[PDB]
Order: C-alpha cells, then sequence, then structure tokens
C-alpha cells in the first residue's frame, strides 16, 4: 500500500496541466469570435458557449475533482454540490453540441430560411435556457436524488469527520442509478444518439443536393444533344419543353440571373421556331444555348458545388467535435454501468477510474486544436491574435 499522496501527486498534476490548457485554449477560442466579425454568426455563438463550459472546466471542476478526490470531510450537500457541478458543464455541453448539428441541418436543408429563422437574438435566448436546464438537470441530486440520507458513518468516523459530515467522495453521495439512467442514459446518450441522426440528414441532404446539381447538369447537356439529331420539330419542341422546366429548376446573383435569364430567353425563342415548324432554325438557335452554357451555367454549377462542399466540410468538422466529445466521456460513463450493472464484478480499480476522469477533462482541451486544423477563418485569427 504505497502512500497515497503518491499516485495522487500524479494525477492533481496532470488535472492542474489539462487545466492550464483547457483555459489558454478555450480563451483563444472566446477572443478569436469576439475580435473578428468573419466569425460572429449563430454556429460560433454556441462554440463560444461551449469553450465557456470548457473554460469552467479548468477554472472549477477540475479544483473540484481534485477535492473530491481526498475524501475529505464536507457537509454532505456541499460535498454534492463540488461532486455535480461538473455534470452541469458537461450537460452545457451536450446542449451546445446539439444546437450546432442542428443548425447546420437547417443551413443545408433550407438555406433560403435560414437567416431569417436563425438569428442571433434566438440563439443567444437558446443559450440562457440551455445553460438553465443544465444546472437543473446537473444538480438534481441536490434537489434529493442523493444518498446524504444513509452515510457512510463508519468512514466518516475514521476521518475525523463532524457530525453531519461525511467523507466526501463521488460514489458514496451521487446515486449510481441518477448516474446511468438520468445522467448517461437519458441527458447524455439520448442526445448523442440524437445527434448522430442529424448529422446523418445533414450528410444524406448534402449527398442528394449534390447529385440534383449533376443530374441537371447532364440534363442540359444531354438534351442539347438530342436537339441536334433530332430529324422533325416534334422532337425539338420536347427536348426543349423538358430544357426550360430544368433550367427555371436550377435557378430556384445579378449576373447569375442574367445567365439564367438569357438562358431561358434562348429556350423560349428556339420553342418558338419549333412550333412553327421550322426546325433547322430551331436547331441553330438551340446551339446558341451552348455560348450562354460555358460563360454562365457552368460557373454557377461549379460555384454551387463548392458551397456545398464547404458545407461538408464544416459539418464535418462540428461531427468531430461531437465525436470526441463522446469518445471522451464514454469510458466513465460505462464504468458506471459496470458498477451499477454487475454488482458481482469487482469495480473497477483505481487508477482506471482517475485515468477516465482524466480522459473526460481532456476532452476540454481539444476542441481549440480541431478549429486550428480545420477552420481557416479560426487559424488565421489564432495567428493574429499570438503575433500580436
Ligand atoms: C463564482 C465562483 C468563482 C465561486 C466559487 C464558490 C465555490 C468554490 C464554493 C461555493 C459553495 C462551496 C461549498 C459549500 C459547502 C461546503 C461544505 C463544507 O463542509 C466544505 C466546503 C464546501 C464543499 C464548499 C466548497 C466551496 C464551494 C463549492
Ligand atoms: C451564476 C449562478 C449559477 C449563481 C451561482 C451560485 C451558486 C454556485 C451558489 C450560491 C449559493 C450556494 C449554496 C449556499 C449554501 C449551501 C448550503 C450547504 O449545505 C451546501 C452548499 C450550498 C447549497 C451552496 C452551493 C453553491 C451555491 C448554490
Ligand atoms: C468508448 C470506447 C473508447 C470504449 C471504452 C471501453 C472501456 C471503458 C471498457 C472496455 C473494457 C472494460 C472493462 C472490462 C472488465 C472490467 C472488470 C470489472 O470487474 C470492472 C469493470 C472493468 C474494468 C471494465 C471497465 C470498462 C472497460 C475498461
Ligand atoms: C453506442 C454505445 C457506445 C452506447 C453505450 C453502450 C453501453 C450502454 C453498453 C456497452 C457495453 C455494455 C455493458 C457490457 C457488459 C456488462 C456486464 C453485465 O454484467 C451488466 C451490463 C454491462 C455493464 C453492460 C451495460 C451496458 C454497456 C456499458
Ligand atoms: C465565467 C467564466 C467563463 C466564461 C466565459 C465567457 C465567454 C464569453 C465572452 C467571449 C465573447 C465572445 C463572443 O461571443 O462575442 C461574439 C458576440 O459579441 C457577437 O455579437
Ligand atoms: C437509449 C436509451 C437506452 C435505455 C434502455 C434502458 C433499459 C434498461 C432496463 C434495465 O436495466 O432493467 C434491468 C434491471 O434489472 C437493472 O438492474
Ligand atoms: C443504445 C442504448 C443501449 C442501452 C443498453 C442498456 C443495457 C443495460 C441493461 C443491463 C441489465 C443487467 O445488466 O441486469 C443485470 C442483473 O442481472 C443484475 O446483475
Ligand atoms: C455559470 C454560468 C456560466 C456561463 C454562462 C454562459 C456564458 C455563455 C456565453 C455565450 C455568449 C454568446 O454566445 O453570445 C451570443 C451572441 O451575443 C448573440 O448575439
Ligand atoms: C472566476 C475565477 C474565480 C476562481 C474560482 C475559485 C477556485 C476554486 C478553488 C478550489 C475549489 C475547491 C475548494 C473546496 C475546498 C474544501 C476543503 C475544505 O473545506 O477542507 C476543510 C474540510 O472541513 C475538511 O476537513
Ligand atoms: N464513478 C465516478 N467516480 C468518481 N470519483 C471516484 C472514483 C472512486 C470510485 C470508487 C472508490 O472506492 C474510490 C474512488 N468520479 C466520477 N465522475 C463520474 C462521472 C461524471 C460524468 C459521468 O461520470 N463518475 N465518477
Ligand atoms: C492524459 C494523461 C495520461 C496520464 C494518466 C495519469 C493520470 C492518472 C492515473 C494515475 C493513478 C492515480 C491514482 C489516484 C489516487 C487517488 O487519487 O486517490
Ligand atoms: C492547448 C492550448 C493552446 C494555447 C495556445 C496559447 C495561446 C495563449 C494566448 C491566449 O491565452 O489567448
Ligand atoms: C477566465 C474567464 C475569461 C474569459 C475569456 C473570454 C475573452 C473574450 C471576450 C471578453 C470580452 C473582451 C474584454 C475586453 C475587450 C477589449 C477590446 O475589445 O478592445
Ligand atoms: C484562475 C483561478 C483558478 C482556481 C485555482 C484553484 C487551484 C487549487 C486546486 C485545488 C484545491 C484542492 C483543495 C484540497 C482539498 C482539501 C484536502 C483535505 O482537506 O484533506
Ligand atoms: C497545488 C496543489 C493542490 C493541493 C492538493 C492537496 C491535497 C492532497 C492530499 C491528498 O490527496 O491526500
Ligand atoms: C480566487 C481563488 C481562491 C483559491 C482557493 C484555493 C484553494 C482552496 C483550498 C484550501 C483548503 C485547505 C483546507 C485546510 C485544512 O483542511 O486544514
Ligand atoms: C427553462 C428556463 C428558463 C429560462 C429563461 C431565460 C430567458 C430566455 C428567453 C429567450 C428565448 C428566445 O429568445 O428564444
Ligand atoms: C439556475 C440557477 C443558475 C442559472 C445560471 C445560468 C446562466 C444564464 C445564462 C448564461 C448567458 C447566456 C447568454
Ligand atoms: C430537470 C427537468 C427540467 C424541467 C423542464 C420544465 C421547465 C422548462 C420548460 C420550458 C423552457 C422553454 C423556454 C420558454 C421561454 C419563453 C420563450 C419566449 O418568450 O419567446
Ligand atoms: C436551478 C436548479 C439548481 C438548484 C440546486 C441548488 C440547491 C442548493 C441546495 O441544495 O441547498
Ligand atoms: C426548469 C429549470 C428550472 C429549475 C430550477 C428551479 C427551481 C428548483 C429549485 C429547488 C430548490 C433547491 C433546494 C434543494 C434542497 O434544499 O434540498
Ligand atoms: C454513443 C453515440 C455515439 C455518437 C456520438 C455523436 C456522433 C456525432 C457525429 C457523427
Ligand atoms: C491502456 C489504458 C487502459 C486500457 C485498457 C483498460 C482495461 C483495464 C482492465 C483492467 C481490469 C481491472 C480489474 O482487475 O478489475
Ligand atoms: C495533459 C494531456 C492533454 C493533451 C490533450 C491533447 C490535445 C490535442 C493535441 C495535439
Ligand atoms: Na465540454
Amino acid at each position: 500500500g504505497a502512500p497515497p499522496i503518491m499516485g495522487s501527486s500524479v494525477y492533481i498534476t496532470v488535472e492542474l496541466a489539462i487545466a492550464v490548457l483547457a483555459i489558454l485554449g478555450n480563451v483563444l477560442v472566446c477572443w478569436a469570435v469576439w475580435l473578428n466579425s468573419n466569425l460572429q454568426n449563430v454556429t460560433n455563438y454556441f462554440v463560444v458557449s461551449l469553450a465557456a463550459a470548457d473554460i469552467l472546466v479548468g477554472v472549477l471542476a477540475i479544483p473540484f475533482a481534485i477535492t473530491i478526490s481526498t475524501g475529505f470531510c464536507a457537509a454532505c450537500h456541499g460535498c454534492l454540490f463540488i461532486a455535480c457541478f461538473v455534470l452541469v458543464l458537461a450537460q452545457s455541453s451536450i446542449f451546445s453540441l446539439l444546437a450546432i448539428a442542428i443548425d447546420r441541418y437547417i443551413a443545408i436543408a433550407i438555406p433560403l430560411r435560414y437567416n431569417g429563422l436563425v438569428t442571433g437574438t434566438r440563439a443567444a435566448g437558446i443559450i440562457a435556457i440551455c445553460w438553465v436546464l443544465s444546472f437543473a438537470i446537473g444538480l438534481t441530486p441536490m434537489l434529493g436524488w442523493n444518498n446524504c440520507g444513509q452515510p457512510k458513518e463508519g468512514k466518516a468516523h475514521s476521518q475525523g469527520c463532524g457530525e453531519g459530515q461525511v467523507a466526501c467522495l463521488f460514489e458514496d453521495v451521487v446515486p449510481m442509478n441518477y448516474m446511468v439512467y438520468f445522467n448517461f442514459f437519458a441527458c447524455v446518450l439520448v442526445p448523442l444518439l440524437l445527434m448522430l441522426g442529424v448529422y446523418l440528414r445533414i450528410f444524406a441532404a448534402a449527398r442528394r443536393q449534390l447529385a440534383d446539381l449533376e443530374d441537371n447538369w447532364e440534363t442540359l447537356n444531354d438534351n442539347l444533344k438530342v436537339i441536334e439529331k433530332a430529324d422533325n420539330a416534334a422532337q425539338v419542341k420536347d427536348a426543349l419543353t423538358k430544357m426550360r422546366a430544368a433550367a427555371l429548376d436550377a435557378q430556384k446573383m445579378k449576373d447569375f440571373r442574367h445567365g439564367f435569364d438569357i438562358l431561358v430567353g434562348q429556350i423560349d425563342d428556339a420553342l418558338k421556331l419549333a412550333n412553327e415548324g421550322k426546325v433547322k432554325e430551331a436547331q441553330a438557335a438551340a446551339e446558341q444555348l451552348k455560348t450562354t452554357r460555358n460563360a454562365y451555367i457552368q460557373k454557377y454549377l461549379e460555384r454551387a458545388r463548392s458551397t456545398l462542399q464547404k458545407e461538408v466540410h464544416a459539418a464535418k468538422s462540428a461531427a468531430i467535435i461531437a465525436g470526441l466529445f463522446a469518445l471522451c466521456w464514454l469510458p466513465l460513463h460505462i464504468i458506471n454501468c459496470f458498477t451499477f450493472f454487475c454488482p458481482d464484478c469487482s469495480h473497477a480499480p483505481l487508477w482506471l477510474m482517475y485515468l477516465a476522469i482524466v480522459l473526460a477533462h481532456t476532452n476540454s482541451v481539444v476542441n481549440p486544436f480541431i478549429y486550428a486544423y480545420r477552420i481557416r477563418e479560426f487559424r488565421q485569427t489564432f495567428r493574429k491574435i499570438i503575433r500580436s
């Protein structure tokens, strides 16, 4: 039985290193959004709420975790607050991650009404609501779902604790049925699975829209070929009507509008000739469409594709951060499931408990790196802040 202060020293030093890095990186995130107007959008207000939670992991949750690792004598409800505050921050993180996913889904699925639906003032209200709900969820044990009514009196007496005090240890005061059914299953796992469903819908919507762009491009070029090798006016008419409906479908900005105005007008010109039975004249009119396709329509196609690809890239970055949250927190939740559901299993050893706690805390370090490596506007602003 090695002196407890030795393993404690390693755990505490690692926790302090994580707290430093969590504070520095996420202060840098908030500083960048504040300074750069190109970063001030609704998506990034949730990014700032998430960075604020991670700053508070460094400032408060990690000092609280160090404190509760000592088992110090405490009034049981004060111990509960120390134990549970990190659950507030994790819950707030989950709400921010879900909001970010939903924001990106609205932007990809209904871009025409995004800016009118998703506003900064509405985002700020949602963030406030989510922080209140996070306190209610994370501090639910302080409303009575706790083990303070059944203190471990033998452990309290062995530590010389006073009357009304307990040895402040997480699993002695926080009920494991709360931790597994309420905190994990209901408040963490279900939202993460909802996030997964939202991300699946985003990527499926992106895949469909790109396919629709390429299908309209092919339909344009196919029907031009049909007109060239048509042998009567009715065949020219058939292909032009399908081109005209497709042109309006791709129209659904001034040089954009001009290009489609020429295109639809040139289709109408050829359609009128077709309906007069002037096939050769209609086919010559339709050849003009190629100049418009080359000078205008292909540029719109390429720009639309480029916008969708950037949205896919941004949704992947957001999904990575949600996935890293799950990766860092799941081990601790899974261990709680073993403790709770398998009372015939030996408890996970202490070194593994503390490795899983450290891992969870490390999640508060990682997001600034994901933004730096994946989002140029963040990376460039970080550069300017550091250099200056
Ligand atoms: C706004 C921020 C900076 C203020 C931080 C206040 C924190 C540190 C305060 C608020 C309530 C406090 C707890 C309230 C009650 C108890 C029970 C006592 O037997 C031991 C200390 C303990 C566990 C306190 C520790 C410190 C504590 C968590
Ligand atoms: C900005 C918002 C979140 C305000 C934060 C204030 C919170 C952190 C403070 C304000 C008053 C504090 C409480 C005051 C008194 C007690 C009684 C004690 O037996 C257990 C701790 C407990 C319950 C404290 C926990 C922390 C507490 C709730
Ligand atoms: C989220 C991804 C990374 C998966 C993480 C799985 C981890 C948390 C799993 C894999 C193997 C698991 C261990 C397998 C067996 C035992 C022995 C038992 O007496 C206590 C729990 C304990 C020690 C488990 C704790 C949780 C555990 C370490
Ligand atoms: C998508 C995934 C990661 C969601 C989380 C899966 C969780 C809930 C699963 C993964 C492994 C599962 C555990 C595997 C083995 C045991 C030992 C058994 O004696 C009691 C149940 C228990 C403890 C399971 C509880 C639930 C569990 C922890
Ligand atoms: C916004 C920035 C402001 C900074 C935020 C504050 C930093 C919190 C530091 C430590 C919290 C842990 C403190 C809990 C210590 C309790 C130890 C104790 O009370 O020991 C006596 C007990 O009776 C056993 O005998
Ligand atoms: N089970 C658990 N334990 C602890 N700390 C106590 C580690 C421990 C466990 C058993 C023991 O005899 C002595 C120490 N922190 C913990 N934090 C969490 C947690 C936060 C979010 C999800 O799980 N679970 N959790
Ligand atoms: C920028 C402000 C950040 C706050 C700094 C806090 C750093 C202190 C860290 C941990 C405090 C641990 C207190 C130990 C509990 C008492 C042990 C015992 O009584 O047995
Ligand atoms: C811990 C369980 C949580 C309790 C759930 C019930 C309490 C919160 C309910 C609804 C919050 C909805 C926010 C409505 C604010 C007003 C909006 C507006 O004025 O436009
Ligand atoms: Na977080």
